[PDB]
């Protein structure tokens, strides 16, 4: 994993 998982930019 990185720390952009999150992207929750979708």
């Amino acid at each position: 994993l990185y720390r952009r998982r999150f992207v929750v930019g979708r």
